[PDB]
């Protein structure tokens, strides 16, 4: 019993960073086998970041201008290039502590975790989510660039994040490690605004099927809808539409609490309209969005 | 900027956990050193678990009826003997993974993290706080009793938790690596219910003072208070009353931001007195009480 926002062990993770500087902008990188991936903007200088060139600022940099540092043992950049928004730094040395990994580029919704760091050193883990607007609410200082999303499939790290930027309002932008931003933001000090960040309903949905399971019922009520209804207060509260996609992704839970998922629909339904009268589910007084219904299975049935 | 429910990077913790079987039961252990600690209810049955007498459950038991295993390898036990609800496993392995650590025993109101494990195996990693009433809100289900919780400082891993038991209640509760339990708890299958769980108010100060830092200002307030005036709410409210050893504590924060403590105080006041109007703080719509202080400036300053 209880439920948390529980971010995956980071072990394999931490064994992957490395500190990047090039100049006077250090920033961390991840090591992979004999690459060193980190965000682009590591050749600019604060002055650079206005408006920058990318392949222009790139022609006056050599592999030995940047420098990589894993612990305290710097490593021999044989060399580079840029993809995307992101560069690959070719090392001389294989990362003994590389994971089984992949690359995946995650949907607006999916959670993930970030191991934050400095230095390339890790300083903390917490759970994420993109957000239906492509921006992550995420914890990062300056000199956090570089730190990266994940997801582990029991060995298999699937990295999906590396972080770039804060934008104006607080919110984080980055790229998957093919160095593509999520959304339309891009690497530069420029105006960019971040569009409406509604509610990721099917993970709401989940959490209060988790709310259900560890004894948190109060908020279950008498009544059903359909999705067309269910979706026009959603359209309202500015909550994603929920398709039967999402109705199929909670068929588990809805087996396993015997609630079907439209009367689970309906519940939300009453919640958004009534509100939570000053109660709380699952310890928390709004309704959480950061947990996948994947998640909840797996914290509600113990997968390590 | 952004603040997140932060976990320590857990790979140092990872490193030590290893799965420890006894008879059906099977939890998790901790392995520093040629010893692995992990709750000596491993060696009951669930029958035993109804009125345990431990010394002679143990006398029953042998070196070779604990089964150690580090990975898929079997650790060879050459020693046992209990401390208090833990048992320490001689093992004739030092593990090679050891982190610098110490054994610590925490006050209510601080804060660790906590490995959740499953067959010596990590599951995830989540952020807690030992509570007023000695129980721990967290996600922990059959089979992952022997999880510990954590605090680093740079190298050195601070063990303060190890995992023992869910109340009816579905809050839990646990042992400092000593053994002793936090509380008045005793790991028996009998009713034990849990005192009031009251609001640490020094940790929702500090994460006050997080939220203004992180330009969530709107809760400020043009009032004071004075300790005593304060505490006369905050009892009403089942917060723990503030002391002048918290406003110290508070003191790099209310210099950092230029709030004075008393004046934060009575912001927090209102705040009880009002409720937060459908408003949120951080994106929270209760008030947060599981940062402490010294977690707020180490998330605010970036430290690894
Ligand atoms: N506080 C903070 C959190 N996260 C990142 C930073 N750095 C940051 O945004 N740098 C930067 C500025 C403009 C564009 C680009 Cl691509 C990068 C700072
Ligand atoms: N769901 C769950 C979460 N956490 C722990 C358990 N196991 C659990 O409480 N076992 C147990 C029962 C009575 C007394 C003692 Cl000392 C141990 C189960």
């Amino acid at each position: 019993s209880g439920f948390r926002k529980m971010a995956f062990p980071s072990g394999k993770v931490e064994g992957c960073m490395v500190q990047v500087t090039c100049g006077t902008t250090t920033l961390n990188g991840l090591w992979l086998d004999d690459v060193v991936y980190c965000p682009r903007h590591v050749i600019c200088t604060s002055e650079d970041m206005l408006n920058p060139n990318y392949e222009d600022l790139l022609i006056r940099k050599s592999n030995h201008n940047f420098l990589v540092q894993a612990g305290n043992v710097q490593l021999r950049v044989i060399g580079h290039s840029m993809q995307n928004c992101v560069l690959k730094l070719k090392v001389d040395t294989a990362n003994p502590k590389t994971p089984k990994y992949k690359f995946v580029r995650i949907q607006p919704g999916q959670t993930f975790s970030v191991l934050a760091c400095y230095n390339g050193s890790p300083s903390g883990v917490y759970q994420c989510a993109m957000r239906p607007n492509f921006t992550i609410k995420g914890s990062f200082l300056n000199g956090s660039c570089g730190s990266v999303g994940f997801n582990i499939d029991y060995d298999c790290v699937s990295f999906c994040y590396m972080h770039h930027m804060e934008l104006p309002t607080g919110v984080h932008a980055g790229t998957d490690l093919e160095g593509n931003f999520y959304g339309p933001f891009v690497d530069r000090q420029t105006a960019q605004a971040a569009g409406t960040d509604t509610t990721i309903t099917v993970n709401v949905l989940a959490w209060l099927y988790a709310a259900v399971i560890n004894g948190d019922r109060w908020f279950l009520n008498r009544f059903t809808t359909t999705l067309n209804d269910f979706n026009l207060v959603a359209m309202k509260y500015n909550y994603e539409p929920l398709t039967q996609d999402h109705v199929d992704i909670l068929g588990p839970l809805s087996a396993q609490t015997g609630i079907a998922v439209l009367d689970m629909c309906a519940s939300l339904k009453e919640l958004l309209q009534n509100g939570m009268n000053g109660r709380t589910i699952l310890g928390s007084a709004l309704l959480e969005d950061e947990f996948t219904p994947f998640d909840v299975v797996r914290q509600c049935s113990g997968v390590t």
